[PDB]
């Protein structure tokens, strides 16, 4: 079974934000165009039964003062007057403002993504699903006492979480395909061997959020006990789908023999593709050159692992949910065995007037260092293999690369 987290009220409150806009009703609505709703299990998002049961919950991961500052920041932004200069600064010691600012829905808006994506986590532990996708998830910048990128509460964290606490151990394998490194992922299972993040991204100097790359400097990769356990892979701009597939292809591969997961996440945020507006990669949604991130997801669905599916970035709407379609078309195919036919050309729909002029399916584009990373890693993984006592066949891993 293949599960979607949706809902009416899911609906309105992941279209209420100033970034966003309608983005998720485009998603869903292109999804619905194509006819691929019978196909999938409706995921309803997670509701609590106290307001002490939902702070619970959130509080697993952020602080209560943090939370309490977010829902304040809501109260206010529903009223006419202006912030004291009291209010102004405890906002700020929160970075609740500039790239995260407040709005009306602000606080209902963020714990949807934490409703939905909570719910996704539970059909997989009950093994309702095999594969549960949430498009309004995947909002990996936030931290504990600290919104960052737009993102306000890390939804990625609390599911996580839900998955390593559900349990000769549990664990947990995060890949992070968004354009920007994932930093609040990575920090929050710094020293914790049992989840091992890897993030795929560009980073250049004065490049959001700076991180995941060189720090003569060397690459971090955990504390503790997660010694070895955060993996990072940054690129430099222009790279497309054969050589962004190329770089991770082994990588992942290598990973999943390595690690042995008992559960994967994927954050597949869209700011790669060429015809977003940060023009920094070249990645398509083509199927067959073909899409980098088809690529990546159908090599994870290979394993035949319980996997979460996330949404991120992604600021050209329309060419978003032409990627995200096919994503939930391949994810269908690969999980049921089942042949999906779609079709060149954008079904008539709502709206359909959003993508013009073209109406066609395919995004509108014309299509050394890496080896070093890829020594670099492989030998970090050993390490890691080596620190946690896993068993390996070193010589069948160092054939991927
Ligand atoms: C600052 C910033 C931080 C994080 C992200 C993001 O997609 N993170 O995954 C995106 C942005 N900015 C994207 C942007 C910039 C200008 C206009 C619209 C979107
Ligand atoms: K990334
Ligand atoms: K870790
Ligand atoms: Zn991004």
């Amino acid at each position: 079974s293949v599960g979607i987290v949706y809902g009416d009220q899911y609906r309105q409150l992941c279209c209420s934000s100033p970034k966003f806009g309608d983005r998720y009703a485009l998603v869903m609505d292109l999804i619905n165009a194509y006819k691929l709703i019978p196909e999938l299990s409706r995921v309803p998002p997670l509701q609590w039964d106290s307001p002490s049961r939902m702070y619970e919950a959130v509080t697993a991961f952020h602080s209560t003062e943090y939370v309490d500052a977010l829902k304040k920041l809501q109260m206010l932004h529903c009223e006419e007057k202006e912030l004291t200069a009291d209010d102004e600064l405890l906002m700020d010691s929160f970075s609740l403002n500039y790239d995260c600012p407040g709005f009306p829905s602000v606080f209902d808006y963020s714990l949807a993504a934490v409703q939905g994506s909570l719910a996704a986590a539970s059909a997989l532990i009950c093994r309702h699903c095999e594969v549960v996708i949430n498009w309004g998830g995947g909002w990996h910048h936030a931290k504990r006492s600290e919104a960052s990128g737009f993102c306000y509460l890390n939804d990625i964290v609390l599911a996580i979480h839900r998955l390593v606490s559900s349990t000769r151990q549990t664990r947990v394998l995060y890949v992070d395909l968004d354009l920007h490194h994932g930093d609040g992922v990575e920090e929050a299972f710094w020293y914790s061997p049992r989840v091992v993040t890897f993030s795929v991204h560009h980073a250049s100097p004065g490049f959001f959020p700076g991180t995941g790359t060189w720090n003569l400097p060397i690459f971090l990769n955990g504390a503790g006990r997660g010694r070895f356990s955060a993996f990072n892979l940054p690129l430099e701009e222009g790279i497309n789908d054969l050589d962004w597939s190329n770089a991770i292809g082994p990588i992942l591969d290598s990973l999943n023999i390595v690690i042995q997961p008992s559960y994967v996440v994927v954050q597949c945020g869209a700011d790669c593709l060429a015809t977003d507006p940060h023009r920094i990669f070249r990645l398509t949604n083509f199927y067959p050159s073909l899409s980098g991130y088809l690529y990546a997801i159908k090599k994870i669905l290979s394993w035949k692992v319980p996997t979460l599916i996330l949404g991120g970035g992604g600021y050209n709407f329309p060419d978003t949910a032409r990627l995200w379609t096919r994503v939930t078309a391949l994810t269908i195919e690969e999980v049921k065995g089942k042949k999906m036919t779609i079709s060149p050309e954008i079904p008539e729909h709502s709206y359909f007037s959003r993508y013009g002029p073209d109406f066609e399916l395919d995004i509108d584009y014309f299509p050394d260092s890496i080896q070093k990373h890829h020594r670099r890693i492989l030998e970090q993984l050993r390490n890691y293999a080596d620190l946690n006592k896993l068993i390996y066949d070193y010589d069948q891993v160092y054939q991927l690369y």
